[PDB]
């Protein structure tokens, strides 16, 4: 039922998800001024040497690139997190154009589009416990500005024709998230929530400073799927982002000085 349009987008969530108006909802702005460097951190660990994907989904919403997550293969541990989390999918959110599509902002300023690789904490056993779990999650986001190819995103773009539609799957063994990543971890994290319905203050958010490039006719091809099933008149799949929602006792803590 929900979606990102003028009729069922964010600004209508809270009638059926009424955490929508919570205390720890996401995205946020990160006020990079404000922001503070945190001692306590520990190292941050991303593992992902080992990782298994399985397969590519078009949701309805986005894509997720889906990985085998019945025993610890890629995991991300250490700097906030209490405990081992497992990585089971990621996907992107992005705009109709270059200057909106992220979720989260920084000091204001909107990206092309969001990674979100999304984990949970393995003491809770299953996805489905730990969103009833405040550590339940963790998800890693990293921004997308437009500017030299990523090549470590195209194996993506290329098999998002074979997805175009609203419930189509590919196959999507073998891929590498670790090209995914920019150079430096760098980060801010604070705790908040799932971004779409049902909206589960169960995450801890860890934010990377450094963007990632991707090259314009890679977003492109995002922008070409379709939020929409086959056969149905099509609606392209952009701006599926919710804008940065209020911050309320909240700190965002920084791993670097
Ligand atoms: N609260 S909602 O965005 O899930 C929603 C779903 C509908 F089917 C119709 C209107 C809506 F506002
Ligand atoms: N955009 S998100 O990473 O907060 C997210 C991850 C999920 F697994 C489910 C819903 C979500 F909204
Ligand atoms: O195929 C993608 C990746 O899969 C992992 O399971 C392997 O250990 C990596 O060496 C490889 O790059
Ligand atoms: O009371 C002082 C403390 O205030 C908290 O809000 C900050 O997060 C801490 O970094 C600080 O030491
Ligand atoms: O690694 C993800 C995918 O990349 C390319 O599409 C390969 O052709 C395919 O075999 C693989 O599953
Ligand atoms: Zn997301």
């Amino acid at each position: 039922h929900w979606g990102y349009g003028k009729h069922n987008g964010p600004e209508h969530w809270h009638k059926d998800f009424p955490i929508a108006k919570g205390e720890r909802q996401s995205p946020v702005d990160i006020d990079t001024h404000t922001a503070k460097y945190d001692p306590s951190l520990k190292p941050l660990s991303v593992s992902y040497d080992q990782a298994t994907s399985l397969r590519i989904l078009n949701n309805g919403h986005a894509f997720n690139v889906e990985f085998d997550d019945s025993q610890d293969k890629a995991v991300l541990k250490g700097g906030p997190l209490d405990g081992t989390y497992r990585l089971i999918q990621f996907h992107f959110h992005w705009g109709s154009l270059d200057g909106q599509g992220s979720e989260h902002t920084v000091d204001k300023k909107k990206y092309a589009a969001e990674l979100h690789l999304v984990h949970w904490n393995t003491k809770y056993g299953d996805f489905g416990k730990a969103v009833q779990q405040p550590d339940g999650l963790a998800v890693l986001g990293i921004f997308l500005k437009v500017g030299s190819a990523k090549p470590g995103l195209q194996k993506v773009v290329d098999v998002l024709d074979s997805i175009k539609t609203k419930g189509k799957s590919a196959d999507f063994t073998n891929f590498d998230p670790r090209g995914l990543l920019p150079e430096s971890l760098d980060y801010w994290t604070y705790p908040g929530s799932l971004t779409t319905p049902p909206l589960l203050e169960c995450v801890t958010w860890i934010v990377l400073k450094e963007p990632i490039s991707v090259s314009s006719e890679q977003v492109l091809k995002f922008r070409k799927l379709n939020f929409n099933g086959e056969g149905e008149p099509e609606e392209l799949m952009v701006d599926n982002w919710r804008p940065a929602q209020p911050l309320k006792n909240r700190q965002i803590k920084a791993s670097f000085k």
